[PDB]
């Protein structure tokens, strides 16, 4: 059920497998493209952040990305962009006591975890090139097959 950890990689998670990402304090965790439709950013946000704006490399190239949390929980910014040629927009937010997040690729999807633990639960970018999504992965790492989503979806939101 749970494979890991493993250490920071880059490579093309198999489809149907959750990458549970278990950061300690890196800035960006996850760096996920296929070049074609999908750029998935995940950046991490310590307890109480006043809002200010703070540098981030995302895919090689520096970005200046306002970030925010005036709670106790850590919080991941999920930044996306469907073309090369866009801008990033911050797409969703996981905030989180585990400080674990997660990605998955399945059903032409991406899928990743948001909303607040230890309620969280999980949503999709779509993508025509699912296959072709390849992840620079920052952080420790395990490895859980999608057919245990429910043990997922416990580490997400009570922690390991």
């Amino acid at each position: 059920v749970l494979d890991g950890p493993y250490q920071p990689t880059r490579f093309k998670p198999p489809n149907d497998y959750w990458i549970l990402l278990s950061p300690t304090n890196q800035q960006v965790v996850l760096e996920g493209t296929n070049r074609t439709d999908v750029w998935v950013a995940l950046l991490l946000v310590e307890p109480n952040v006043t809002n200010q704006s703070r540098q981030y490399t995302l895919f090689g190239e520096t970005k200046q990305i306002t970030v925010e949390n005036n709670t106790n929980k850590w919080k991941f910014y999920e930044m996306f962009r469907n073309s090369a040629s866009a801008e990033f927009q911050h797409k969703r937010t996981l905030t989180s006591d585990t400080k674990l997040a997660g990605f998955l690729k399945h059903g032409g999807r991406v899928w990743t975890f948001y909303g607040e633990t230890p309620h969280a639960t999980t949503d999709y970018s779509s993508t025509s090139n699912l296959s072709e999504v390849e992840t620079v992965i920052r952080t420790e790492f395990y490895i859980i097959p999608r057919s245990q989503e429910s043990k997922c979806n416990e580490y997400i939101n009570t922690g390991l």
